[PDB]
């Protein structure tokens, strides 16, 4: 049998917003995405991933929904949408839609019904709580800034919300809701879609009776949010009212928890989601905050990669991405963004991307070796989470503005929202308007028209090692072994199926390195290298390596 076509595909990531505008709002939109398909094809993508097109007020850029059967209006109509479809479908390509449903806008109709009145027949659709004591019902926190509870003047409870103020949470609890939603799931399908990935999927059962954090649980209440009762059989409900009846890939963004739950979501004979996102790479730096960095080695970065994999196991099956729209760039995250090392780096990572065992998704921008942004003040940022740590932190005295400033610009999510950098005319190609968020000013050394037309390019190299990983099945559903987990300067692995086995080497260190095959393994086939003067010799059994160097081998 062979393995499902999402095991051996590649993914890229449109943020639509940031992508490519067509009629001068500087907004993207669907018009701008249908007319680069040919752009994403040619670089070799089998599947999109877009994130959210619904009917939204865009407190959260299109993850706050006010109506799931209608498209955001920014990004253009229903015919837009099926255009976009129909476009995709000649070119053989596939759509994967990003599922928002922990939660709802507070502009949503059953939301405003909701608020009514307390026997209203929407009222249960959301969780609503006298609060205690004089004050909210519990310690809960938002992400997005103070409290996870907000009173409504016109019954007097509060609502619950994990994200924003105007994000309610939907309660899972109720039968007539989660109908509701497998409704809203069957409306998408049957146009089609061929995946759905759902948002913040580990958060959606509450834990009864809400009682307060503990000291511990408030450090890291992420995770608390994640240990609901009820989490894995609403999972399998949906799976057999909804999945079970189409031929879409189901992936989770499993944000907050605990590595050894994940196995829970994805093994496939437990009927509940096809793959996973989880956060345990690309937090692996990150305070619990989630506003400051802390330095980690590639010791730290592999040994995760490693358990990571470990939990996939037989039945299991991971995604592989170094960056989306929640987190800084790959890039300057991962690799070297000065101007002497970005190109190197860069590619480096790809390597590592395009070698995983698991589906890799490539976040748009990626490919060109898009960099972080150089924020000036706080005024530079959209993000409402940045809103939140200043209302957290700035205005109870715990940090200055400029203490925010210096360590969010490494950070925040608006690193990865900065417009796409097609060519180098006014506003990189982007737009004809003003862009919603400025674009880099780094758009004339990096943008896809300089890029394309490049063989030593960033973009060129993605698509080389897109069009081997194609070729070769082991680079996608092959076994994973680590061959030195504590060496912190040279990452380097084998991947295997059926016999044959490859090699991945790669130089985390901008100075020279070696490296020695183990006993017994040498080089067969040099299949490519990045920043490299020369290739070994067939029968080599070790490697010189240039800063930054990365390679696959065909090995014996
Ligand atoms: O908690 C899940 C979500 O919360 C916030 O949006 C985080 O910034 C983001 O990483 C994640 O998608
Ligand atoms: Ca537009």
């Amino acid at each position: 049998p062979g393995a499902p076509w999402w095991k051996s595909a590649v993914f890229y990531q449109v943020y639509p917003r940031s992508f490519k505008d067509t009629n001068g709002d500087g907004i993207g939109d669907f018009k701008g995405l249908t007319e680069k398909l040919d752009y994403l094809k040619g670089l070799g993508i089998d599947a999109i991933w877009i994130n959210p097109h619904y009917a939204s007020p865009n407190t959260d850029n299109g993850y706050d929904i006010s109506d799931y059967r209608e498209v955001m209006k920014e990004y253009g109509t229903m015919e837009d949408f099926d255009r976009l479809m129909a476009e995709l479908k000649k070119r053989g390509m596939r759509l994967m839609v990003d599922v928002v449903i922990n939660h709802s806008s507070d502009q949503h109709e059953w939301f405003k019904s909701s608020r009514a009145s307390k026997d209203n027949p929407y009222r249960d659709y959301y969780f609503w709580r006298d609060g205690k004591d004089g004050h909210e019902p519990n310690n809960y926190p938002s992400f997005f800034g103070g409290s996870a509870w907000e009173k409504d003047p016109v019954t007097g409870q509060y609502y619950l919300h994990y994200l924003g103020r105007q994000q309610p949470d939907l309660n899972w609890d109720t039968p007539k809701l989660r109908e509701e939603l497998y409704a809203m799931l069957r409306f998408w399908l049957d146009k089609g879609v061929s995946g759905m990935r759902f948002d913040t999927v580990a958060t959606y059962s509450k834990t009864p009776g809400f009682p307060d954090l503990t000291p511990e649980q408030m450090k890291n209440f992420a995770e608390a949010y994640t240990q609901g009762p009820n989490l894995h059989r609403y999972l399998q409900e949906m799976h057999e009212k909804v999945f079970d009846h189409y031929d879409a890939v189901t992936a989770g963004e499993i944000f907050g928890a605990p590595l050894n739950q994940v196995p829970l979501f994805i093994d496939s004979r437990r009927k509940e989601l096809d793959m996973a996102f989880t956060f345990d790479l690309i937090r692996y730096d990150r305070a619990l905050d989630r506003w400051h960095t802390i330095p980690r080695t590639l010791a730290d970065f592999r040994q995760t990669i490693d358990k990571v994999d470990a939990i996939a196991g037989e039945y299991g099956w991971n995604t592989f991405f170094l960056g989306n729209h929640d987190n800084p760039r790959a890039v300057s995250h991962f690799g070297d963004d000065r101007p002497q090392w970005r190109e190197a780096s860069a590619k480096a990572l790809a390597t590592v991307t395009l070698t995983q065992r698991g589906t890799p998704f490539i976040f748009q921008g990626d490919e060109l070796g898009m960099t972080n942004y150089p924020f000036k003040t706080l005024q530079d940022f959209d993000d409402i989470e940045v809103k939140g740590f200043f209302q957290d932190y700035v205005e109870t005295g715990k940090a200055t503005a400029e203490e925010l400033l210096t360590n969010v610009a490494l950070t925040s999510r608006d690193n990865a929202r900065t417009p796409f950098q097609w060519d180098d005319s006014a506003n990189a190609g982007f737009t004809t308007g003003k862009p919603w968020l400025k674009v880099n000013p780094n758009y004339t050394e990096i943008n896809a028209a300089r890029e394309i037309g490049d063989p030593k390019s960033v973009y060129s190299f993605y698509r080389n090692l897109i069009s081997i990983r194609h070729e070769t099945p082991a680079l996608s559903t092959g076994s994973y072994r680590d061959i030195d987990p504590s060496n912190a300067d040279v990452y380097a692995y084998t991947r295997s199926q059926d016999g044959e086995t490859y090699l991945v080497v790669v130089n985390f260190k901008a100075e020279p390195r070696s490296f020695t095959l183990p006993d017994g393994m040498h080089i067969a086939e040099t299949l490519i290298e990045s920043s490299s003067p020369a290739a070994p010799a067939a029968g080599a059994a070790s490697l010189e390596l240039q800063p930054w160097q990365s390679g696959i081998y065909k090995v014996k």
